[PDB]
């Protein structure tokens, strides 16, 4: 089912790149509609980037959930 | 660039699987609006799934190409 292609797909790009700050916890994300935004870092460093002023790592990567547009 | 974490994961998850049916020619695939759409098979196989009649590898998965939606 190209569904189950797209799903196994998105597990894998979720578990494969962590946070990009802390190089370790997987990453913040949220679903919008028909899309998985998977934010650049994990909530901690999130909440700390915050705190020390810094927006170099704030941002995101927008997902289709499904096989077909 | 967010812009750039999209494109150098499609370029990865375009040759990383090859058609589903040789197993080694990468896929066949076109661009639509802001999507890509990768077929499941090379040109070769699909051309002969339609001369042996299978359709079972018939299909596609549908990406988009930028980071936010
Ligand atoms: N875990 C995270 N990692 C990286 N960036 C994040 C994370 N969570 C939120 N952001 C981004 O950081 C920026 C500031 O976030 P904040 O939530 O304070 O503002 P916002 O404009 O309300 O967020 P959004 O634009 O998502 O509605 C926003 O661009 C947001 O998308
Ligand atoms: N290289 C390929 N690998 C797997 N499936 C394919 C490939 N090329 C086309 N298909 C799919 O095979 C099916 C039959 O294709 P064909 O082009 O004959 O019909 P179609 O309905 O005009 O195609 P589409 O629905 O893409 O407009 C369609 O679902 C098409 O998306
Ligand atoms: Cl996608
Ligand atoms: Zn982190
Ligand atoms: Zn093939």
């Amino acid at each position: 089912d190209d569904d189950d292609k797209k799903t196994n797909w998105l597990k894998r790009i979720y578990r494969v790149r962590p946070c990009v700050k802390c190089k370790v916890a997987p990453r913040d994300w949220k679903v919008k509609n028909k899309h998985l935004r998977i934010y650049n870092m994990c909530k901690t460093c999130f909440n700390n980037s915050i705190d020390i002023g810094d927006d170099t790592y704030h941002g995101h990567v927008d997902w289709l959930m499904y096989a077909d547009s």
